[PDB]
């Protein structure tokens, strides 16, 4: 099926899911000066305080720290959304080098690595549901550059040799997402889709303006995860972006200035 390589990446996927050539497809780069500031845009409320893990798995292509959205338990609300979006999971994006892998882009700059918050609105009471509508997901995007290392992260690194290949998973509990954001909350916003098949056009995308550091050991162990399953021909999971897409008839907005 789909993946990142030469004969099953991004250029391929318009063959099983027609809708990578849509409307409102994502990434796109955010060139910052046609985003617009916008006034009436409210602070983004992350409610993370009561958070509950479960899982960290590799799903052949990332890796997916899973939580319980059975209750409204860690939410995100405000900034242009409507209503009440719970957190399901969160996973990365990132290169073979510290010069790409980002899926979003800001004046054509490429990050190391993106972060995804993957969040879905209440009002549609599952998941499966919330793809399915143009306000289903909201989506909060967090930029990684190579520095420093970000300490609310080392637990994630600490575990990814035990989830090596594809389909293997650990318990994950106890895992608090707030250590992964940055100071600022300041954020872009556009309506996209998701960056992987389905590529289902139901994400209200916001993604951060400042980056959060991450050190080299850090994401050199993402670099060391597989795409493969076990026993299999070893195919380093690295490059597991999508590059930009046009972005047609659509505005990013700006909550600063
Ligand atoms: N890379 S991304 O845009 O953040 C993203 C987020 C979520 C998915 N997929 C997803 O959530 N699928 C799904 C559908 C129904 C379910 F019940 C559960 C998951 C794909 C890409
Ligand atoms: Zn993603």
């Amino acid at each position: 099926h789909w993946g990142y390589g030469k004969h099953n990446g991004p250029e391929h996927w318009h063959k099983d899911f027609p809708i990578a050539k849509g409307e409102r497809q994502s990434p796109v780069d955010i060139d910052t000066h046609t985003a617009k500031y916008d006034p009436s845009l409210k602070p983004l409320s992350v409610s993370y305080d009561q958070a509950t893990s479960l899982r960290i798995l590799n799903n052949g292509h990332s890796f997916q720290v899973t939580f319980d959205d059975s209750q409204d338990k860690a939410v995100l609300k405000g900034g242009p959304l409507d209503g009440t979006y719970r957190l399901l999971q969160f996973h990365f994006h990132w290169g073979s080098l510290d010069g790409q892998g980002s899926e979003h882009t800001v004046d054509k700059k490429k990050y190391a690595a993106e972060l995804h918050l993957v969040h879905w609105n209440t009002k549609y009471g599952d998941v499966g549901k919330a793809v399915q509508q143009p306000d289903g997901l909201a989506v909060l995007g967090i930029f990684l550059k190579v520095g420093s290392a970000k300490p609310g992260l080392q637990k994630v690194v600490d575990v990814l040799d035990s989830i090596k290949t594809e389909g293997k998973s650990a318990d994950f509990t106890n895992f608090d997402p707030r250590g992964l954001l940055p100071e600022s909350l300041d954020y872009w916003t556009y309506p996209g889709s998701l960056t992987t098949p389905p590529l289902a056009e139901c994400v209200t995308w916001i993604v951060l303006k400042e980056p959060i550091s991450v050190s080299s050991e850090q994401v050199l162990k993402f670099r060391k995860l597989n795409f493969n399953g076990e026993g299999e021909p070893e195919e380093l999971m690295v490059d597991n972006w999508r590059p930009a897409q046009p972005l047609k008839n659509r505005q990013i907005k700006a909550s600063f200035k």
